[PDB]
């Protein structure tokens, strides 16, 4: 029935259904439609004083908690799924990735480049999608497939 890491769940402040994906934290109330060597993807990422790296082009040290750095991905995801901006524009300016100044493009990748919870989760994205939090040893990233 349903794509790679879809599940159905129940909303609990309307009880409607809605759809969750525990690959790429995504959730959406529309039922989701449905590998390539290679996707394309960009990234916004909110670094953590728990990073590997704790510092970025945007600050000499990193020194918000993780739990900061979820709150601040929960509020571009929103800004971004309301239309009150853009992902491109959002990732120039917040994103702690030196990809930042390419609008948080990353490129093409096979699988074995990147870490494994971000290629998972770019590779259960479909064209076009967008991923919920995802958590890596650099941060929490949300993830923009585009090839
Ligand atoms: O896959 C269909 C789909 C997924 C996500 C979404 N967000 C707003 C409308 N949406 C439609
Ligand atoms: O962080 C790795 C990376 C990837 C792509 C890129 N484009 C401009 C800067 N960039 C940095
Ligand atoms: O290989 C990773 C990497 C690092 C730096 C960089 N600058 C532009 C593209 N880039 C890619």
């Amino acid at each position: 029935k349903l794509p790679p890491g879809w599940e159905k769940a129940m909303s609990r402040s309307s009880g409607r259904v809605y759809y969750f994906n525990h690959i790429t934290n995504a959730s959406q109330w529309e039922r989701p439609s449905g590998e390539p060597a290679r996707v394309r993807c960009s990234h916004l990422l909110v670094k953590h004083s728990q990073s590997r790296r704790p510092s970025s082009w945007r600050q000499e040290k990193i020194t918000r908690t993780k739990e900061e750095a979820l709150e601040l991905i929960n509020g571009y995801i929103q800004k971004i799924k309301s239309g009150e901006e853009d992902f491109e524009s959002l990732a120039s300016q917040f994103s702690d990735c030196s990809s930042a100044k390419a609008r948080g493009d990353l490129g093409a990748f096979s699988r074995g480049q990147m870490q494994k919870p971000f290629e998972d989760a770019s590779f259960a994205l479909r064209t076009g999608e967008m991923s919920g939090p995802v958590f890596t040893d650099s941060g929490i990233h949300i993830i923009l497939r585009t090839e």
